[PDB]
């Protein structure tokens, strides 16, 4: 037929991985600086980890509904969805700002968890939607590089915004409104923009396989058998174990790094947010270099269990040079394991895809953004706890041990898929 590339795509490109970065910011906001909230509202530690556990746990229930009204109702209503959903969190947090409103900013977290489970699974249904076949997988990657920028901007802006002045509430009161005004503002204009400008699709199809699908008529599908036939795929049930582990691995670091960097660094915060997006920068160098190899080599099980492996060492140097009383140490050894952890994402992701080929795209990636949540909340919770009751080393040697099971489920793998 007739097919057109629409400029608004760009946009519609552009005011997503804006909205969905700032999710990702107000996902790891309080754990950076989970000190200076712990000393704010007068709670535990494990408060400011489920602050950030919240996502994960909402993600899980709510992800497969959420693919049938994406499926059902259209891209318009799912980027409404996370768009309001996420200002709407940001407002809620922005009147939390008190010592005994620990409720408030957890329902403001809560908002914006349901809102992630409306973001994640949005940029290929829209590279697909709005690009043409070469820019499809440009798009995506830029649109999961948005949220790893949230991630990092996350990790680098509160411990700057927000300084640990527990003498002074008054002071860290009106920094932390600061914070969530800036992030509340933000948010509106993002959902604004998205109200005003993002569209169900482009006039003409980007692509003759978009336009194809849009000739066919709708199909019904049944998320239960295909999750059943994935389950009956043994390669694919190890790929997402492994996925899973490696995602909860990176999820459990980055909420307890605070946690870990004060307990041998007094006065670091700045510096363990500067660790972090360090960590998040290195791994989306590593995810494009490991993008570009795959598709060079398309060697799916040799360059996954490699990095796999790379991962681990990572890891453990990390471990056991934490406690060394050199930051730059730290630096270095952050940015390797975010490096080659956080490049990892991106291989597994299409490595499973690919072994489920007859299977839905979208079911597989649920299945393994659900896993990645599961292993990251079992993996925060034991880790603080290891931390907490013993110190930074026994959970990270807790990670390592869980890492190393990881590389031995992923040589199991039997696949001669390229
Ligand atoms: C609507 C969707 C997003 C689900 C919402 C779920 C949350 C509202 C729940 C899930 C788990 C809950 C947490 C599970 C465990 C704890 C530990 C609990 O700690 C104690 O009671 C002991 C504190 C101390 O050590 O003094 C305080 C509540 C809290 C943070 C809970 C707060 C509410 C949470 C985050
Ligand atoms: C990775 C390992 C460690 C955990 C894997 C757990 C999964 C098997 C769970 C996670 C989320 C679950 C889903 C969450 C929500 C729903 C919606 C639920 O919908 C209904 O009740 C109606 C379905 C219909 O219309 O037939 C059906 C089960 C399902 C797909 C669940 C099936 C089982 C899932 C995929
Ligand atoms: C796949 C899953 C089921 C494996 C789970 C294994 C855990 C139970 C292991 C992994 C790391 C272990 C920890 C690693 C290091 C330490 C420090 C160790 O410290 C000591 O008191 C002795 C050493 C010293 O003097 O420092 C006490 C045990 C502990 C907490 C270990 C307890 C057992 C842990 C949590
Ligand atoms: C996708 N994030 C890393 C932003 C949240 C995990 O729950």
């Amino acid at each position: 037929p007739l097919t057109a590339l629409s400029p608004r795509r760009f946009v519609v490109l552009l005011i997503f991985s804006l909205y969905s970065l700032v999710n990702a910011f107000q996902w790891i906001q309080y754990s950076i600086i989970s000190n200076v909230f712990e000393g704010f509202y007068g709670v535990t530690l494990l408060h400011i980890d489920w602050l950030s556990m919240v996502y994960m746990l909402a993600y899980v229930p709510l992800i497969f509904p959420a693919t049938w009204l994406l499926d059902t109702r259209g891209l318009r209503l799912t980027a409404l969805l996370g768009s309001g959903l996420n200002c709407l969190g940001a407002w809620i947090k922005c009147g939390s700002v008190q010592q005994h409103l620990f409720w408030v900013t957890m329902l403001g977290q809560c908002l914006c968890s349901v809102a992630q489970v409306f973001i994640l699974g949005l940029p290929s249904r829209i590279a697909s939607v709005w690009f043409g076949p070469k820019e499809v997988s440009t798009a995506c990657a830029t649109a999961v590089l948005g949220n790893q920028l949230g991630t990092a901007v996350g990790f680098l802006l509160p411990p700057v915004l927000v300084p640990n002045t527990q003498n002074d509430t008054n002071l860290l009161a009106c920094n932390i409104s600061t914070m969530f005004y800036g992030t509340s503002a933000v948010a509106t204009l993002l959902f604004i923009l998205t109200a005003i400008a993002f569209k169900e699709k482009p006039r003409y199809p980007p692509s003759q396989a978009q336009a194809a699908l849009q000739d066919s008529p709708p199909e019904e599908y049944s998320y239960k058998k295909s999750i059943r036939n994935l389950f009956k795929n043994i390669p694919f049930v190890l790929l997402l174990i492994t996925y899973g582990i490696m995602t909860g691995a990176f999820y459990s670091v980055s909420t307890l790094l605070n946690q870990m960097i004060l307990t041998y660094y007094e006065g670091e915060e700045v510096n363990a947010g500067r660790i972090g997006l360090t960590l998040v920068v290195a791994g989306m160098v590593g995810s494009i270099l490991c993008g570009l190899w795959l598709d060079y080599t398309k060697t799916y099980k040799q360059t996954t269990l490699i990095v796999y492996i790379l991962s681990f060492i990572g890891m453990v140097i990390f471990t056991f040079t934490l406690d060394l009383r050199y930051i730059i140490i730290v630096f270095v050894t952050g940015g390797v394991l975010g490096f080659f952890m956080t490049g990892y994402l991106p291989l597994g992701f299409e490595f499973a895809v690919e072994i489920t080929y007859p299977e839905s795209e979208g079911t597989s990636s649920g299945l393994l953004n659900a896993s990645a949540q599961i292993f990251g909340i079992l993996f925060t919770l034991a880790q603080g706890k290891l931390t907490s009751d013993y110190g930074p080393k026994a959970g990270n040697i807790f990670l390592c041990v869980w890492m190393f099971i990881g590389i031995i489920l992923t040589a199991l793998i039997k696949s001669d898929l390229r």
